[PDB]
DNA sequence: GACGG
DNA sequence: GGACG
């Protein structure tokens, strides 16, 4: 219902904008398990405001970032915007942010270089930045390693497609 | 502009 | 198994 994670978008969208039309315009993103105009409890009206939720977490992000901006009818004043959506548990509506969806976390061979680490990984996006986890007074890897790439869906990608050898999962942020 | 069937 | 001087 609500896996994988990061695999449903939230939509500010026009008041006019029925389902068909988002079915129509989000469909080649992905395999689209639900979509869900949210209406108002008291009008039975749409609130602007749509869920979509997608089978892949790539199919999501892909999703957002090619949608988001779009114009959906000519009536339609403002762009839509599309995010990755929080979870119903918890997540106080507060917006996810890029930064929390392009690093991945990977387990990796003590021998990697931050060169080898990105050698390995840029076949999924366009890498910002790879790093290592090191013992930082001899040196040596403790074979775990960041990627962060430029776009989610490339990060999604990597986690998706991977060798499962690496353990691939979403980095959590620093602070 | 944030949570049904 | 797993986390960033």
């Amino acid at each position: 219902s609500h896996m994988p994670p990061n695999s449903r978008i939230f939509l500010v969208i026009s008041k006019y904008t029925p389902e068909s039309v988002l079915r129509e315009r989000f469909s080649p993103f992905g395999d689209i398990q639900d979509i869900w105009v949210v209406r108002d409890k008291h009008t039975k009206e749409s609130k602007g405001i749509a869920f979509v939720k997608f089978a892949r977490s790539s199919q999501a992000c892909r999703a957002m970032e090619e949608m988001h901006g779009q114009c959906l009818g000519p009536n339609d004043t403002k762009p839509i915007k599309v995010f990755i959506a929080q979870s119903r548990s918890s997540g106080s509506h507060r917006d996810v942010e890029d930064e929390e969806l392009t690093r991945i976390f990977v387990m990796i061979p003590k021998s990697y270089t931050e060169e080898d680490l990105r050698e390995k990984f840029k076949v999924y996006g366009d890498i910002e930045y790879c790093s290592i986890i090191k013992n930082k007074v001899t040196g040596e890897s403790k074979g775990l390693g960041y990627v962060r790439y430029l776009k989610p869906s490339q990060a999604a990608q990597a986690i998706e497609n991977c060798d499962r050898s690496f353990r691939a999962i979403l980095a959590e942020p620093k602070n």
